[PDB]
């Protein structure tokens, strides 16, 4: 509206506060309010895409940008020992907000399997 | 490159291939952690996501779109989880960038 009225769309439009790490014209990185690792943040597109399963072919650059921004933010946040990037899709993926997001978790040893 | 994923790309050792194009390969993981568990990897040898170049941005997105399409082809209509591991804390097992896609069961939180 632009960004939609999911909570993530509201965050994009500064209508709900968030702890922002990085912002550009395509995406926003901000900390997760329910962290599952010592560092846990999200990278979201400003364009509303509900879930990765409905992303268009022409969304490739944008999706890749989420990953590049995620890795840059992880470096800026000092995650020199590594981290895990996660995209949850739908019910089995554990998706809770239908605005696609890349989660980045680090600052501890991550285990296998990844859930 | 110089990892087992390079050997798989070069067809030197076998893998159950799901999809291929000029720039990536998708194949079932040898150690599956879900009823469906596959990888999408670039043919370009990027060792880890932390060293990916800005110019690789659309290639990385291509891995995700290919992962989405393969998931649908493999019947993952209830959802799935995509994972990229970086470094030792991330549990990265092979130093060749890979996007893992897992589904066919409920995935749990935290994701490791
Ligand atoms: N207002 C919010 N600010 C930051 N993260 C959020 C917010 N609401 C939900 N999340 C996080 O989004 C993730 C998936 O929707 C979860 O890890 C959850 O904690």
């Amino acid at each position: 509206r632009p960004g939609g009225d999911t909570i993530f769309g509201k965050i994009i439009r500064k209508e709900i506060p968030a702890k922002i790490i990085f912002e550009d014209d395509r995406c926003l990185a901000f900390h997760d309010i329910s962290p599952q690792a010592p560092t846990h943040f999200l990278v979201i597109p400003k364009k509303h895409i509900s879930q990765i399963s409905v992303a268009e072919d022409d969304d490739e650059s944008l999706l890749g940008h989420l990953m590049i921004v995620g890795k840059k933010c992880a470096a800026d946040l000092g995650l020199n020992k590594g981290y895990r990037m996660v995209v949850n899709e739908g019910s089995d993926g554990g998706q809770s907000v239908y605005h696609v997001h890349l989660a980045v978790l680090g600052g501890r040893q991550m285990h296998w399997p990844p859930g």
